[PDB]
């Protein structure tokens, strides 16, 4: 082989198609337990078999949603449809939407802009100390690299126009945005074909379908302030413990007994349950309306506060050692949190790696809680094994 | 705010310095427990403190130089040099050098070309299948954008020549290459100056010493058939067996009994060890050299053949509920494997994503070797735990 066969460059474009992996995770199927929320028993824990890329590329849009309650604090509702039959996926929010107006620099649409051209973003200054999830400005590109169609409409009362423009084979294909004359309520909407073919799928299938809908279901738990319809119907979820209640309010532990789930909504920004895992160490988090599905320091850092508190209380009893990874082993947590510019490992973000010093807030759980804890049954757990 | 300055575009170089963590991890201090290899007492297991990022720039060129030896099945050597006072990093191979002659589409030399821009490689082209760990064209680029002088030396006696050439400030300025005529032995050498300012640094202080050290000795034991100097010595491992020996040879249970390790090489892809863990469940685990410190299928492949075989031993004695988890939990494992183009959730390659039927290879475990961890102290943890 030659030298120009051998050694081969790339572009970014070409690049996110070749390698996807880096930046929508997997395109090939994964087999794991997990929750999804099925249209026949809602939210439960079963093995699911999806493809993550397509997963995220959905998930992008949705954060992308969320992200504009920063830029407009007034904004009350995010819609999420879902038609399988038709392949069309829909996700549409109020509040501000985007200028309808060229940009000087780049001379073009600002949509067209930061939907259509990589690395474009509002988030790339990061002397304001933002708690939207948006860092990296790839995640609107990628959906529409990994759609067959991808349209954005948005319209914009300060500049009295809508917009209105359609992509189409991978982002590799689009016509002349319409613009008209608008002076309505601010609106964005983000509707799309997922390539399914480049994901080795036939169609939006039962499983995928639930996932997607879990996370409607994590953004009316997870945003503040924000409604979440799914399908034409408002998700009956008003705030992260009525979200939280999804998973524990009708549980037992194995011994018979429910569950005690124990909250503490330490300030606007943290938000924390905690009850007994019987199956190892278990964590649902958010960040920025992300689940961090990889945790993070933020799960770190308010498991380390638990299980300290927990070690002081079992010492009092264990009259041997009892170690961190024990207790660990006990808790199931809950945390919804907003970070100032937080960072992850990858684009996909399942893993929040911003030092506690920098996430801009604390979350010192009350003595309070702490007592609490102490009797969720998780230290009666561990009493009950330093016998053995 | 105006449109402008809302709404930016950056390129690809911008974005790297902006937002390094997706490329090559958190570029902030992390304080965690992880085995070193330090002057004093060789490897351990202890807290350290240090800059992914800073140890991800050296692990990339190390990797690469790992890499030649698909490229050069000949290839015998690499040495890695640190000096911390003139802040000095060298990784040198032997086996085929890089091509010293134009490339004829990109028009610059081959090795301006890969080290030089982005998105540039070998391992673009998946139709062969090789076990490198390289595979987005990124590495070495990094290094260099993450140092304030990079060198690049390599001797291809093919072509007759050999090339120098350096880089400096973070990638920004270079200057015409050295070519010279060469009739040796082909080798490579990186040598760069880490940019510490970029790390928050004064030095290379002795825990980034200690983790970069021991990657060299990670790869002593992981890359078959490449022997590993360090500052000027040999280091004494050979095959991966010594290098887990590092671990467990002088390591007794909780109960004063010295761990019972049982290896199985399956083949020349896989070499797997095994023994009890006292801390949780603990993976060591390499994919075509890189260390991946948050496993991956791999991992999960290995894994759940052991623990379905152990329930099923406990089983014959659990005459109430073992669960995998629980089973686990009592697992240290250590894998060595060549993958066939693996992908990864991030330029870091902590976690190996690729489902096993991809593996391009299988590792069922013997009959043995399930007998051998069914004595090795797992089944008593846990036939002890089935009282309580
Ligand atoms: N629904 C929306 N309403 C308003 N602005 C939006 C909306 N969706 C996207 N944007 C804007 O479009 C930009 C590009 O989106 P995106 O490509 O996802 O980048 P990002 O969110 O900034 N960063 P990331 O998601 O980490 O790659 C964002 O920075 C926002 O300014
Ligand atoms: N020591 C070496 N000897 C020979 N070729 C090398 C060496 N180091 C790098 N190369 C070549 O330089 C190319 C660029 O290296 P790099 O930028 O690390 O990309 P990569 O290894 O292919 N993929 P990745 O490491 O996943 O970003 C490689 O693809 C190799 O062809
Ligand atoms: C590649 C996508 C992985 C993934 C995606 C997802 O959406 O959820 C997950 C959950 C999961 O169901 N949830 C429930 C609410 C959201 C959440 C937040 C943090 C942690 C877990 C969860 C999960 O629970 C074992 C495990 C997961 O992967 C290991 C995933
Ligand atoms: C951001 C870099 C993280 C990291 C880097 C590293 O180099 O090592 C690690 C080890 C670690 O020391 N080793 C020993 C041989 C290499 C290896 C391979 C897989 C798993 C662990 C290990 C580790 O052991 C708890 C934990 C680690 O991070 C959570 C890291
Ligand atoms: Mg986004
Ligand atoms: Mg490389």
């Amino acid at each position: 082989a030659s030298v120009e066969r051998v050694y081969q460059k790339k572009t970014q474009l070409e690049h996110i198609l070749l390698r996807p992996d880096t930046y929508i995770g997997s395109v090939e199927p994964l087999t794991q337990f997990m929750w999804v929320y099925d249209e026949d028993v809602g939210m439960n824990c079963r093995e699911v078999t999806f493809v993550p890329g397509l997963y995220k590329i959905f998930d992008e849009i949705l954060v992308n949603a969320a992200d504009n309650k920063q830029r407009d604090k007034n904004m009350t509702c995010i819609k999420v449809s879902i038609d399988p039959e038709s392949n069309i996926i829909s996700i549409w929010n109020n509040g501000k939407g985007i200028p309808v107006v060229e940009h000087k620099v780049e001379k073009v649409y600002v949509p067209a802009l930061i939907f259509g051209q990589l690395l474009t973003s509002s988030n790339y200054d990061d002397d304001e100390k933002k708690v939207t999830g948006g860092r990296n400005g790839y995640g609107a590109k990628l959906c529409n690299i990994f759609s067959t169609k991808f349209t954005v409409e948005t319209a914009c009362k300060e500049y009295k126009h809508s917009f209105k423009q359609t992509w189409m084979n991978n982002m590799m294909k689009t016509s002349e945005a319409k613009i008209k004359h608008f002076d309505g309520e601010d609106y964005t909407c983000i509707t799309f074909q997922p390539d399914l073919s480049k994901f080795k799928m036939e169609k939006l299938d039962k499983d995928i379908v639930a996932l997607m809908t879990r996370r409607a279901y994590d953004l009316a738990g997870s945003c503040r302030g924000v409604k979440v319809m799914f399908n034409g119907k408002k998700l009956p979820v008003n705030g992260f413990r009525s979200y939280v209640d999804l998973y524990v309010k009708d549980k037992l532990d194995e011994t018979g007994v429910a569950l005690k789930v124990i909250h503490e909504l330490a300030n606007e920004r943290w938000d924390v349950c905690l009850t007994l895992s019987e199956k190892g160490f278990q964590q649902i988090s958010f960040v920025n309306s992300i689940a961090t599905t990889k945790g993070g320091r933020h799960v770190d850092y308010v498991v380390d506060q638990v299980v300290g508190k927990l070690i002081e209380v079992v010492k009092k009893k264990n009259k041997v050692s009892v170690k961190p990874f024990q207790v660990k082993n006990h808790i199931w947590v809950f945390i919804n949190c907003l970070i100032e510019n937080p960072t992850f490992d990858s684009q996909t973000k399942e893993n929040m790696t911003l030092q506690p010093k920098s996430f801009g807030s604390k979350c010192q759980l009350s003595e309070k809680f702490f007592k609490a804890a102490s009797n969720c049954g998780i230290v009666e757990s561990i009493l009950n094994w330093v016998k053995f």
